[PDB]
């Protein structure tokens, strides 16, 4: 079956992690709390009552973890960059021993041939912007933004080509403001009553404005004074859903394309053409913001190159509502439909662990063409694409080590994906399996396992190969 011969000479096999989810640590070598530090230390936000104060305790681990990597061939690694480790503060004084570490991370990979793609902005960010002016919500933030990947590019851009400035603007607008399910824990407290403090029908779009706009902040930085130099690239990771219609009728089929101008276009729309999609400015209205003239002229063509991750399809309906009005607006009454893994009473695939990732290989292919088709052929890496295995207490290791399902499902995945590109013509470059360990899985906490390898969280984190390490072994042999 599968080969390196399947994919494109030079194609770029990786494995993806997080720094919040993986590192542990938090209060060493001078690091600043974060969103999510303040987050997983109050109650009823993360379903098993856990944090990731100690996680895989990666920031003591990344030799033995980098070694792992070096045992399946892999040939990059998806790392973020803890803003709080470099400024514990999110501006002011340089944390050194954040950049010492974070250098010692980059060499210990070069050391082993391993490629790094360093996300900036994975979530956490310092608490002290959070504390002064609400982080996101604060256009403050894209000054601070920039000027923290400006250090970023100045320390690491010799050795770092591959830089990921934002993962899943959308998640976080959505999870963290719309929702409130995921830091800093904002929405309409008349919509869902667990939220302190929000408004589920403005703050999601104030804060995807200031991501597209901090993108494009550090991306005039690096082109202006990084690029010609360093001879790197700058792209974003986007959480991409593919939507097929529930019905193929007119109604449903344009409700299923709507639905993906919600949820990619929003972010993609500015960078490829300058401004939200048309559909968003019809149905939000004056909630949604608006961009300069100048502004536009930034941000359209920020991107390098397109980053998705992606896990699964849903079917998408048609949806009329009339809700009050003002005071229960929200992102999904705005895209005017309704997503869901059902059709006529049946699912649309097997499911993993996570309730939400229904297992639908094809729509990797038709998400591939999409993206192809409305960018004009972006170069684009699949960032994140896995799939997860419940945290079972009652089984032993090695029942929890036959992995068959995951085996399957990157198999399947992959296999779509090498299709997108020999047969449909799609400029994929590189492929990120989430995740090479087991790690936090934010407001699930340890109950889910998304790794390659197996962490027995109770005998000091020892990692242990799935049956999907030798699966990816033999498919990257040379
Ligand atoms: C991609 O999705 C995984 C699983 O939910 C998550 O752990 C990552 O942080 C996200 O970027």
């Amino acid at each position: 079956g599968l080969t390196r011969g399947s994919f494109p000479e030079g194609f770029v096999f990786g494995t993806a992690s997080a720094a919040y989810q993986y590192e542990g640590a938090v209060k060493e070598d001078g690091r600043g709390q974060t969103i999510w530090d303040t987050f997983a230390h109050t109650f009823g936000k993360i379903t098993d009552f856990s944090n990731a104060d100690v996680a895989v305790d990666q920031y003591h681990r990344f030799e033995e973890d980098i070694q792992l990597m070096a045992d399946m061939g892999m040939d990059a690694y998806r790392f973020s960059i803890a803003w709080s480790r470099i400024y514990p503060n999110g501006v002011g004084q340089v944390n050194q021993a954040g950049i010492d570490h974070y250098n010692k991370l980059i060499d210990a990979l070069l050391a082993k041939g391993i490629q790094p793609y360093v996300t900036l902005y994975h979530w956490d960010l310092p608490q002290a912007l959070e504390d002064k002016y609400k982080g996101w919500l604060d256009r403050q933030i894209v000054d601070d933004f920039a000027a923290y990947a400006e250090t970023c590019f100045r320390e690491f851009g010799d050795r770092v080509k591959h830089w990921i400035t934002l993962n899943q603007p959308h998640t976080v607008a959505i999870q963290g403001y719309d929702a409130g399910l995921q830091a800093p824990g904002r929405c309409s407290v008349l919509l869902h009553l667990y939220c302190k403090a929000g408004n589920s029908g403005t703050e999601p779009y104030v804060v995807a404005h200031h991501f597209i706009l901090a993108h494009a902040a550090a991306a005039s930085i690096y082109r202006t004074k990084y690029k010609a130099t360093q001879n790197g690239q700058l792209g974003i990771a986007f959480d991409v859903m593919w939507f097929e219609p529930m019905s193929n009728t007119t109604i449903d089929i344009e409700a299923a394309k709507r639905a993906q101008e919600f949820q990619l276009g929003w972010f993609a729309d500015p960078f490829f053409f300058g401004d939200y999609p048309a559909t968003m400015r019809a149905r939000v209205g004056e909630r949604l913001p608006r961009f300069t003239a100048d502004e536009a002229a930034v941000v359209k063509g920020a991107l390098d190159f397109v980053g998705i991750n992606h896990y699964t399809t849903y079917y998408t309906r048609h949806n009329n509502t009339n809700i009050i009005g003002t005071l229960l607006n929200n992102t999904l009454a705005d895209t005017g439909t309704v997503s869901l893994p059902f059709k006529n009473g049946k699912p649309i695939g097997d499911r993993a662990n996570s309730i939400w990732l229904y297992i639908v290989p094809r729509g990797m292919r038709s998400l591939m063409n999409y993206v192809k088709e409305r960018y004009n052929s972006p170069p684009v890496y699949i960032t994140e694409n896995g799939m997860d295995d419940s945290n079972n207490p009652f089984i032993s290791i090695k029942d929890a080590l036959k992995d068959s399902k995951r085996i399957k499902y990157h198999n399947d995945y992959l296999t779509n994906l090498a299709a997108s590109i020999k047969e449909d013509g799609c400029d994929v470059r590189g492929y990120f399996a989430w995740s090479l360990l087991d790690n936090w899985e934010w407001a699930a906490g340890y109950s889910s396992r998304f790794g390659l390898y197996f962490v027995d969280y109770k005998d000091n984190l020892k990692r242990y190969p799935k049956n999907s390490v030798q699966w990816f072994k033999a498919l990257l042999k040379t």
